[PDB]
């Protein structure tokens, strides 16, 4: 997250960490919302690669010792059957894991809420991207949990010339796109939190940026719509 600000402890206990294994360490590679007791939700293209993979529930700084954390197994992936790896703007950039133990839910660690089915933000509302992705456009991943206050950018907006024009689909979120904030890699998989009737909920899992660059002027992050994807993960997490 790119002109982000820490986040407080105790703000967003759905956030994970998804790591995967590198030597004798584990490395985060992006973020994603935990939605069950033992499933998780993230984009289809965190785990493209054939890697082996954890998740780190009520994980504040990656680098040092919390008293929170609990650490669990990947034990299925199932990602959208339609996602293709070599077509971002596509969409389906979405996945769901099975967790080899179900986790404690406490301060730390609660499930992340899902919008309703088909619910679309007003254009300018509010919403929190969350992460420990770089805090820079090719910089360096945060060791403490990020928040940027990245409010929506609207279809017909966002889907406009001068922003990301055909790139973006009906099935994604826009928000932001100031040239100050965004998300950035690291981000990816994980929620933008956004404020509907006095709560948050998960309205976006974090896809893509430009080429560009992370924070560019008119070039907004772009999330997978949670809301387009509740039949899905209702069906998979039925027959799984
Ligand atoms: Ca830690």
């Amino acid at each position: 997250v790119v002109g982000g600000t820490e986040a407080q402890r105790n703000s967003w206990p759905s956030q994970i960490s998804l790591q995967y294994r590198s030597g004798s360490s584990w490395a985060h590679t992006c973020g994603g919302t935990l939605i069950r007791q033992n499933w998780v939700m993230t984009a289809a293209h965190c785990v493209d690669r054939e890697l082996t993979f954890r998740v780190v529930v009520g994980e504040h700084n990656l680098n040092q010792n919390n008293g929170t954390e609990q650490y669990v197994g990947v034990q299925k992936i199932v990602v959208h059957p339609y996602w293709n790896t070599d077509d971002v703007a596509a969409g389906y950039d979405i996945a769901l894991l099975r967790l080899a133990q179900s986790v404690t839910l406490n301060s730390y660690v609660q499930l992340g809420v899902l919008p309703r089915a088909g619910t679309i933000l007003a254009n300018n509302s509010p919403c929190y991207i969350t992460g420990w992705g770089l805090t820079r456009t090719n910089g360096q991943l945060a060791q403490t949990l990020q928040q940027a206050y990245l409010p929506t950018v609207d279809y017909a907006i966002c889907s406009s010339s001068s922003y990301w024009g055909s790139t973006v689909k009906n099935s994604m979120v826009c928000a932001g796109g100031d040239g100050v904030r965004s998300g950035c890699q690291g981000d990816s998989g994980g929620p933008l939190h956004c404020l509907v009737n006095g709560q948050y909920a998960v309205h976006g899992v974090t896809s893509f940026v430009s080429r560009l660059g992370c924070n560019v002027t008119r070039k907004p992050t772009v999330f997978t719509r949670v809301s387009a994807y509740i039949s899905w993960i209702n069906n998979v997490i039925a027959s799984n």
